């Protein structure tokens, strides 16, 4: 029933990528990290509402790796946008819901502010804009050190809970394994810079939906409660911390389809 | 050089405050729990910068115990504000600057709107709105029950750093044993509906300075940012969690410093 499969795209990347169902399209667009086998509990929940769920690796990162080093160093809201438009292109999404958390939820406010006619609406979750010195140390070390110290980070500091991040498998753990010094030395140091926020009063009245992690500690995105407040977008909360998807992945589920539905109502 | 001592208002309260230095009157209000015991170190140091920082148990806890029925059951905000505005008559503090946490973040927002001649400036620190129901249920149970749960809560749950926490040492666990029964029946139930930050246009241009416990969960204090960003009040972090002057009281007497001196240079009349 699930689609799973290979595409290429003139910019030079081969991304695997996965696909159900049918109606309204939803684009769940990954985290640095860029693992889509994270969204598989959801995909299939969403999309039996009446919607087509898309999802991919993203460039350079497990699945999706065959690609240029452009790619995967130095990488900016702005760029990841455009590889997220290319595969749109590729597979005919020309309108879409997108969902997109840690550099993805910089990705999806990139792509409502860059192209407004190809997107419906957007779900960022916890959109990093401070530079973390701790995260950009990490860049310069060993890639057995950096998998080592960043796999523990995320299992037992920002996972919002351990046993679901566990359940993913060794395969999957094996795959972002991989990732970890491929993200360490592209995204910490260029992400946080090349966040859309700056600009206020470009967000206001946009289809914006932000939300930040309940567990969360307050100063890791008290940023993103303030910018969405002064912009008079809908800012909420999502239980756990991180990564919601793998969480609590049915009150995830809910919320994209909830918030899909009502901006499928809007257009009138 | 620090006054430790007690006294007695019309309203039937034996206040037990602590006083140090002399200059512009900083008043540092305590939280539910109700002990001054937390600020001795920062007291020192903000005092030592040209201010004469005042200090008290709240009325029915700790060593200001002694009082009405009235005033430790069923507690507002616009009460323990009358309170407070009491003994800073009696001290003769006609004007000053109020730091306040959890309840005394309350009291101090009850105290700029309520009487903005005596206030100069205040600053509240993690105001409660919600009714947090697992606060609430502690109130029917045994006095010993409920302080074996609630010091457990502060430790872990909100200290914001346990090693700092503890070391306040035995004579103040011993004071704070005493007053969790106190508090539960009296605070947690009718404190955050009291809160005056309900009205939003009210708070706009008022000089109040709003701070949040930076490791602190985000649901906690969530609609704290919410509300100070529509009231365009300044709203900021502060390490650790609830308690910043117990866990880290260099950090807090710097920021109550800095803060002060930023509203008394504001103070520039035609």
């Amino acid at each position: 029933m699930r689609t799973r499969s290979t595409i290429s795209t003139p910019n030079g990347i081969t991304w695997y990528y996965e696909q159900e169902g049918t109606g309204p399209d939803i684009v769940l667009v990954p985290d640095g990290l860029g693992e889509c086998q994270m969204f598989d509990s959801s995909v299939s929940q969403i999309a039996a509402q009446g919607f087509r769920v898309t999802t991919f690796d993203m460039p350079g990162m497990s699945r999706s790796a065959k690609a240029p080093a452009e790619t995967y160093t130095e990488v900016t809201a702005q760029k990841l946008a455009s590889y997220v438009i290319s595969i749109l292109d590729a597979l005919d999404i020309k309108h879409a819901t997108v969902w997109g958390c840690s550099s993805g939820a910089s990705t999806v406010v990139a792509l409502l502010l860059g192209y407004p006619d190809r997107i419906r609406n957007a779900m960022c979750h916890e959109l990093p804009t401070k530079l973390l010195d701790h995260l950009s140390n990490t860049a310069v070390l060993e890639d057995e050190e950096i998998s080592n110290i960043l796999a523990n980070v995320m299992l037992n500091d920002v996972s919002g809970g351990s046993e679901a991040w566990q359940a993913l498998g060794v395969e999957v753990h094996a795959r972002l394994h991989k990732n970890y010094p491929v993200w360490a030395r592209g995204y910490p140091r260029t992400i946080p810079p090349s966040a859309p926020v700056q600009d206020v009063e470009a967000l206001r009245g946009k289809p914006l939906d932000w939300t930040v992690g309940a567990a969360t500690p307050t100063e890791s995105f008290f940023d993103n409660i303030v910018t969405a407040t002064k912009a008079g977008v809908n800012i909420g909360l999502l239980p756990g911390m991180h990564f919601p998807y793998v969480s609590h992945p049915d009150v995830f589920a809910k919320y994209v389809v909830e918030t899909t539905q009502k901006h499928l109502w809007n257009s009138s």
